[PDB]
């Protein structure tokens, strides 16, 4: 197990996170943005694929049981949240045309944290006898669920506010909505938080970290969009963490 080739992801996959700060803007493909553009349905397929078939890959050189390590168990969440992600929300995705440019970033993205993430369980991750009753896990396990209902709840909240083809944005109102404007980051970043805790990983905590960051600044200025945009945008509304910012 090289741990150079670890230590050197987690860094990049962090200084990524300084670096999306540091600029400041949006990565603009969302709101923010306005024969360069694809459908976002195929763009979002094509991003987020590698963060699925990866570790799929890695899964399947693996014996078949639950009875056995931890990492590996976990590395199928890792591949349980991206299934999802790729087929379920990306070809359901009602999203405006995609920047053909951001396409094979967003991939180079995936696969190097699918790849990451994928060899850090299986060849590198090494977890106590009594993990399973671990309040680490048990914690970081729930907080993984609940983050990733959170997210899906919010994103077809979303998808719902738009018909097939439409260009447009609504006011998010429903569930956790009420609170805050980025409600399927919230639930996003919670569930990779959780992620890091039910892994007690370096490479996750730092991906948790990455997500927290982008997604953190995504989600104000979303949080922003809605107030210069909507007179009657409820007030009481946060951006990320409720009552908080
Ligand atoms: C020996 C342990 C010393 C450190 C004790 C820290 C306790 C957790 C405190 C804050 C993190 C909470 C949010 C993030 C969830 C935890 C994931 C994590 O940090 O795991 C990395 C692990 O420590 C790599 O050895």
């Amino acid at each position: 197990c090289q741990q150079s080739p670890v230590l050197a992801g987690s860094a990049t996959l962090v200084a990524l996170g300084a670096l999306a700060l540091y600029v400041a803007k949006p990565s603009g493909y969302g709101k923010h943005t306005e024969a360069t553009r694809l459908p976002a349905r195929a763009a979002w397929f094509l991003q987020e694929l590698p963060s699925f078939a990866v570790p799929a890959g890695i899964l399947a050189r693996q014996p078949l049981s639950l009875f056995g390590p931890p990492g590996t168990v976990l590395l199928g969440l890792f591949c349980v949240h991206y299934f999802h992600r790729t087929f379920v929300y990306s070809l359901l995705n009602r999203g405006r045309p995609y920047p053909a440019i951001l396409i094979l970033r967003g991939t180079a993205f995936c696969t190097g944290n699918g790849v990451l993430q994928g060899y850090y369980l299986i060849y590198c991750a090494e977890y106590p006898d009594g993990w399973y009753t671990d309040i680490r896990f048990s914690l970081g396990v729930f907080l993984f669920i609940l983050g990733m209902g959170i997210n899906i709840h919010s994103d077809y909240i979303l998808r719902q506010l738009r018909k097939p083809g439409e260009i447009s944005y609504r006011i998010p109102q429903g569930g956790l909505f009420t609170y805050v404007s980025g409600a399927n980051f919230l639930g996003e970043i919670i569930e990779w938080i959780g992620y890091a805790l039910a892994t007690w990983s370096l490479p996750a905590l730092a991906f948790a970290f990455f997500s927290l960051c982008f997604l953190g600044l995504r989600a104000f200025h979303h949080h922003r969009f809605y107030l210069k945009m909507f007179e009657d945008y409820p007030k009481s509304r946060k951006a990320l963490i409720p009552f908080i910012f």
